């Protein structure tokens, strides 16, 4: 049996039926090993249009696209224009000595602050309201120890990014980190004459739905992007060396783990996890109590040798699962346009990438 068959038969088996079971429109699957990308589609992109998930289909990453922050920021620290024990009044001047300044960057960028939340407050939404907020931001929790997964603290994280390299953050992704990673079809704001390739998203009533306008949006959840574009970035990170070095640096710089949640490794955007990795170790990682809540955090005391990465993200309409394992050559991309449970999406990526030969 030709290997595209193989691949494709245990994608079959294992994401297909999520479509039926979770009434999900359309999704796309990939697979790359080895250096040869398997793209699977099933679906539609819209329902409403007729209009079939394909290698064009712009899909909403929601919580991945804090991996191309993650990016950027190596970039920019690589290149000497950050460095993560800076805090952020170095850049956003209207910060400097205000209670936020005492957290660096690597605190934002990895939920440490020990005071922000998931989200912003509803009101906030302009510039003037986001500089509001953390000027009159105030510590709760002792600084750096306490993960808290959040929106406004890797936000910051990317808008600081953004101000070091003298360019808005859409920029920054758009003009240097993109292009950088080859990747042609990623975008922060999709253009006119890309719409027709944006799928909706579907809720949980099967409405059709696209992402909201928000604060600190882009670095946060912001990122859209096509099958063939992610299986370019899961290659980057599977093969950084093949980059040139300004790039390959960003991207060796989002594996390294900073602290543990237990059998989490905390990297930058990207999660971390001693390999082989078991399922549950890999479910464990997004419980309601790590996603939800904060945790006390501890140091690195056991760095494994060999490790496997992911992340899920959702926006109000799409799915979305990266993985991959830098000693077997192997990765996998889920994209869908509704909502799956977090751990449907993990457990198939599993059984798929355990059973490749």
């Amino acid at each position: 049996t030709p290997k595209d068959q193989e691949i494709k038969k245990l994608v079959d088996q294992n994401f297909k039926p999520l479509l039926e079971k979770y009434d999900v429109p359309g999704m796309a699957v990939g697979v790359i090993q080895n250096n040869k990308k398997y793209e699977m589609y099933y679906g539609l992109q819209s329902v409403q249009d007729k209009k079939a998930v394909n290698s064009n289909t712009i899909f909403e990453l929601g919580s991945v696209s804090k991996l191309f922050t993650a990016t950027a920021g190596g970039y920019a620290k690589n290149k000497g224009k950050i460095s993560f024990d800076d805090t952020p009044g170095k850049y956003w001047k209207e910060l400097k000595n205000t209670p936020i300044d005492q957290v660096n960057l690597l605190q934002l960028a990895t939920y440490t602050s020990g005071n922000l939340a998931l989200q912003f407050p509803d009101e906030v939404q302009t510039d003037q309201q986001v500089l509001t907020f953390f000027k009159d931001w105030k510590p709760k929790n002792p600084i750096g120890e306490y993960r808290q997964y959040s929106n406004p603290s890797i936000g910051l994280f990317g808008k600081v990014v953004a101000l070091s390299m003298n360019k808005p953050f859409d920029q920054v992704l758009e003009k240097t980190i993109f292009p950088a990673l080859g990747l042609k079809h990623s975008y922060v704001n999709v253009p006119k004459t890309q719409m027709q390739n944006y799928a909706f998203g579907y809720n949980q009533e099967n409405q059709p739905i696209r992402v909201n306008p928000g604060p600190l949006d882009a670095p946060a959840y912001g990122v859209k992007s096509t099958l063939p574009d992610m299986l370019s970035f899961i290659h980057a990170n599977l093969n950084p060396q093949k980059y040139p070095t300004d790039i390959q640096r960003a991207i060796n710089e989002t594996h390294q783990g900073r602290y543990q949640v237990n059998t989490m490794y905390q990297a930058l955007g990207w999660e971390e996890f001693s390999y082989p990795a078991t399922l549950q170790t890999l479910l464990d990682s997004n419980s309601e109590q790590i996603v939800m809540k904060p945790n006390k955090v501890t140091a690195i005391s056991k760095e494994p040798s060999v490790k496997m990465y992911h992340k899920t993200g959702s926006t109000s309409g799409f799915g979305t699962y990266v993985v991959f394992i830098p000693k077997e050559n192997i990765g996998l991309v889920m994209l869908t346009n509704k909502r799956i449970p977090n751990e449907e999406r993990i457990k198939a990526a599993y059984v798929v990438l355990n059973a490749i030969k």
